[PDB]
């Protein structure tokens, strides 16, 4: 479980685009029905990162990172789980106010 | 948060014990100044299930499950927030018909 209800952790998720969220960190460019650039993570030179619109998942084909909205921005800033529902709630138009966290 | 009043949602908080309502669903037993149980979210043949009554709070340290009587009600039972907002109003004495939910 977490200090978020799991009904209002699944809304936050459906009510997100990772291709939007992993966009204001990593410039991305459409191939297919895909998104690439260059990975965060991981040092390279040649693009390896790869997000799905359609599966809502990234992957880093240089080093092994992946995975849905909360844990792209749980590693990228370093911030816990419910801070990065937090933000994702934000975008999502979900009230988190009623549980009280921050 | 939603179609009820943030000053209503603060009056329902007050209004109930988070103590009151998990003993309606888990047997409890006071040490010192907080109180455990066994966990009715995962299952272990040990208590790991403890409620602060000071802070109005509920954690389980073997699955994780925690937060608020919002929280906790709704993950209890499986129900949407104006549910648990309902069900916390009427033990807080809180009328709610007046804002037109469901
Ligand atoms: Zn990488
Ligand atoms: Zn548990």
């Amino acid at each position: 479980g977490h200090r978020i209800p799991e009904e209002t952790i699944e809304a936050i998720r459906r009510g997100v685009d990772i291709v939007d969220v992993i966009g204001e960190y990593v410039q991305l460019k459409r191939q297919g029905r895909n998104y690439f650039g260059l990975c965060p993570f991981h040092g390279e030179k040649t693009p390896s990162f790869s997000v799905s619109p359609e599966k809502q998942i990234f992957h880093c084909f240089g080093c092994g990172a992946g995975g849905n909205a909360f844990t792209f921005l749980m590693d990228i800033e370093g911030i816990p789980f419910v801070e990065a529902a937090k933000r994702l709630a934000a975008k999502a138009g979900v009230d988190l106010s009623v549980y009280e966290l921050d």
